[PDB]
């Protein structure tokens, strides 16, 4: 649908092409998070840090309860069913988050069944059994930390060192805690919270969560990347000072006639200046619809572009036209900066600014000429084979377009300036022009 | 050039000039890292995490070597002859490719005839077992090996490998290594789509050798002054010549440039000022830092710029447009300038250059200290200047300051100018008086 | 292209095919020659020898720094990223440059960056008295200097200090170094018009080192296996980067190419044989060597190249052009070819290619063993094949010859050919015909 | 770039056109030319080849 052959003319060339996948079907998991650290092998010396430490932690902990108990007070069977007059005030998203806690308290009065087998795990991974069928693992953020530090050394050096060793070992857990689960964590019901966030409640080591609970797909790395496993506190504990987290496995689902196209912008020629195009490097084609997507939270691959949500987002009718032929109305800027691409690979053949960069192919062994009327030039095997930009020597293909591309002239589009401090001036000047 | 006494009375006030330098001339050392430790010595109950490790580093190793055969397998040195010397590319077989990657892939077989030397030295480079090693790829030529984790292992596992359950000592492996692998995936995961650049900071590879930049270049040499420099802008940049999946290491070509200034330019620092005008606040909208090369006035995209007190420092050429508007605004025409006005009240309402200070005399309480008399503005004038002339010492709520002598109009303060239209600056401000000007036009 | 069999029964028999290789991609090593030898063991009576030798010296090495200076002032590093950010020229204080010399400029100043290095060097460089001495530059480079005269003076000067008057020992040396002067002269004396070119073979600037350019050549390394070639075909060559008057010392760059074999590119030799064309012998006149490239026929000024068995060894491209006439000869329109009727006796008559012998059996007498009987040439066959089809042993005078088979026509005796023009190819024929064809057309 | 027509045999380069060219690893700065100040516009005949 998108006409590259005259975008080529405007130095904007074709790059590769990705198919668009997006998080669906999500499976659950529980595991415990246990921010307290079992130090029964440390209690000879381990001062009264544990008491500030316990009070620090319940000072953090309580908000989140507290805008628990929302949902919990507010939820019964009557499927799940809610009480909106003692909630307010909840988005879509939050209602959602509501009836996913609620399934999960069924799993969640089971693993409280095992509190004391909770608050006894001196591993940074145990494993207990919930059900007869079905088991849960336990992490504790800082016991691999005291075991093989601090528990070694619990006589070689005095223990008041020890005890200020510890002290600044939880304040720099908390340290990195309070950027996540501090009072940022305004909405906790909420599951788009990423696993790599919540493992900043177990040091920010999220692969040994994933690979423990038993990861089995090979878009494994993808998900991880694009943000696409995310978690839900679902249970705090104010007493033994535990979490359980329900953390969403999802599949990659390929969406049906969707691709992603990318621009690869090249400096072009005009009126003994030299430009750039203003279009975005990416497109998203669903269905013979244009539309654009903010690729900066997705991922990209060398064949697909994970996304954790559908990003898609309008695009100006204008714009529209100007990918799909309509040159004259995509805008262009002048170039101020000596460090612009100016030649390009596409197909296998070449597309550059001669102005700009001097061009010589070796074959015939002499000067590519470009005219003061072509934006970019075209070189293939049909005008000579193998081509020479600098430094490099490089061989050609064939093109597959038309044959006469460089001997054909296209309209061009106006001037722009993209700084913010443009933006308004433009629209002020407008302004006042318009009065 | 820059009408700065124009400028100071919509609230522009002068300030400080740096100038500007870029890379330019890199040269060129080589180095290896060796995504993996060595754990001869506490090999005895390391368990299977050693296995699961090498299973998942080469899911991650793997595309990176598959992304850099695609020029390994495309590039071969020509006759030379038939043409002046360069390297040959299979350009059929590449298909699509940037000249910033046409341009790394030169480089990455230019470093490939080294390379085959480091290669050379596979056993030595697999039998490393501390974070640092220096080595001979010849008499005339080393190279250096950084390990993945050989000191953490040397210094708190192997010494702890009988004190606990060496069982702990399989569990802390597991969870270093994964420590390790969940830091690298942000830079050497997925995002790596394209190995073949030379755009990737030594800050982001250091990743791979636990974020620490500083060892690899004191090890490699402080060899200019400006080291500091070339460090903060990213400008200090490395690129990935080989991958091994079977040592699990690669080779990085370090680049240490120097810096150029950019010779007849210099870039100018303007102060904001809140000024009067019709009993309110305002501050007008234009870019602090401008970019004037060869009497060419430019804007600059300075938030990938390093500012030093004396210069300003890219690792590219980040000049970038500016309206015919802001460049009237700038050089006198004070109409066509933006103001903004100010509901906040944290905003900064005098400044101090070359001695003098433009105040603003009303929105902040204004005396003076030689005569113990209030220094009065009036509606009409948009800022104060004070200088000795008035009086040789000022009082501006809790500060006293002596000011010096004023090097332009001696009846600056007598003068007044022409104020632009308001704006608003908001992300959704702008899409409101576009829709407003568009309905308008309608 | 080439027709083989015309050739042939003109008189251009077949002979080897060999590739043509041009010198290419040259690595560079620094060296410094220092022209004046330490005398300090036999200072003691040594004269006044020494400062007349110096003032000589001084006067012959004037002039090569006075032409290096022209470019060592006038060469400077442009600035900024925009370039290559190389090195600027002042062309118009240059004045009269062709493109050979500006590039030797650029190889020049490029080595001036290294030249600089050698130079703080200078004390050890006069402290050096053996023929040949290696010095570190850096941790990571060194450099070697050569005597010009050490080796005279260190084995029959300074152990035949006292068995002969001093007197006598003085004379010697003066003697030494004028003979050292007069070699010199003749490459770096007046005759040296242009000191900054690289165009002066490693044979001639081992004149300074009294002409042991194996010396040089070993000591720096024997680096390809083909290092005869680069030596004789005059591929190895140096440059002069600076000349110092003080210690009287130069440094040399010394290039080492590498052989880079042309792809579709062979020359060809052709064998001329006398041939019997009415009742006299005819020498055909064509290139003994052409130049077969990209389908392309040229000819080949091989007198400056060298003709190994394999392959012809060039350290420059030099293809010349061909007639027009010329091509179509050897491609087969044999009438066009001339002829030389030759008169001296010395002119050989018969030759052999693949085994099958073409010879001129008017003018020689052949027989053949096998049937013990003569072998008969016709008034009309300018050469008479023989191979073992005609018979299996012939021969020619005092040599026994068994001939192989031939591959082309089977009929190859029996069929004639038109011939050429006669032509003179002495110095003053072609003055004396040049003016015969003039008074002809007028 | 400084292009060549095919019609012209050489470039005058100098401070008019540009003051510093580019010929591969050379960066030359130029002075004045002292002939006729229109040289690159006007051709001349040429000669047979030999």
């Amino acid at each position: 649908i998108l006409h590259y052959e005259k975008l080529s003319k405007i130095g904007l060339v074709k790059g590769v092409t990705r198919k668009y996948k997006i998080k669906s079907n999500p499976l659950t998991k529980d595991i415990v998070i246990k921010m307290i650290p079992n130090v029964s092998n440390m209690s000879q010396c381990t001062g009264s840090v544990m008491e500030n430490y316990k009070t620090r932690l319940n000072g953090i902990l309580t908000p989140i309860k507290g805008a628990l108990e929302i949902y919990k007070n507010n939820t019964h069977d009557c499927g799940v069913c809610m009480a909106g007059v003692a909630i307010g005030i909840a988005t879509a998203a939050q209602i959602t988050a509501g009836v996913a806690l609620y399934e999960a308290m069924k799993n969640a009065d089971n693993i409280n069944k095992l509190k004391s087998s909770i608050e006894s795990t001196n591993e940074a991974v145990v494993k207990l059994q919930e059900t007869a069928e079905k088991t849960v693992y336990v992490f504790t953020a800082l016991q691999d930390y005291i075991n093989t530090n601090l528990v070694p050394t619990i006589d070689k050096i005095p223990c008041k060192q020890t005890e200020l060793s510890l002290d600044l070992a939880l304040s720099k857990y908390l340290s990195d805690l309070l950027f996540v689960f501090g009072p940022n964590l305004q909405d906790p019901v909420s599951n788009s919270m990423t696993i790599q966030a919540i493992s900043q409640a177990f040091g920010g080591n999220y692969e040994t969560l994933l690979r423990t609970l038993g990861y089995a797909t090979e878009d494994f790395d993808d998900l991880l990347e694009s943000d696409s496993i995310t978690g839900q506190i679902i249970y705090v504990d104010l007493s033994s000072y535990y979490i359980i987290v329900r953390v969403y496995f999802p599949i990659l689902t390929e969406i049906q006639q969707a691709y992603i196209q990318e621009l690869l912008p090249v400096s072009f020629n005009n009126d003994n200046s030299e430009w750039i195009s203003i279009v975005p490097n990416f497109i998203l084609v669903r269905n013979t619809l244009i539309s654009n997507i903010e690729i900066g939270f997705c991922l990209i691959t060398k064949r697909s572009v994970i996304c954790n949500q559908d990003y898609a987002t309008p695009m100006t009718n204008n714009m529209r036209e100007c990918l799909t032929g309509s040159t004259e109305k995509c805008p262009r800027e002048l170039v101020v900066s000596s460090h612009v691409p100016r030649f390009a690979l596409s197909n296998g053949v070449l597309f550059a600014n001669c102005i700009s960069v001097t061009c010589q192919c070796q074959t015939t062994g002499r000067a590519i000429s470009q005219s003061g009327e072509q934006t970019l030039l075209m070189i293939d095997n049909t005008t000579c084979p193998t081509a020479v930009l600098g430094n490099v020597i490089i061989s050609l293909g064939k093109y597959l377009g038309s044959v006469n591309y460089n001997s054909e002239g296209i309209a061009i589009g106006p001037p722009v300036f993209t700084d913010k401090v443009d933006i308004s001036s433009q629209i002020s000047s407008m302004n006042q022009s318009l009065q």
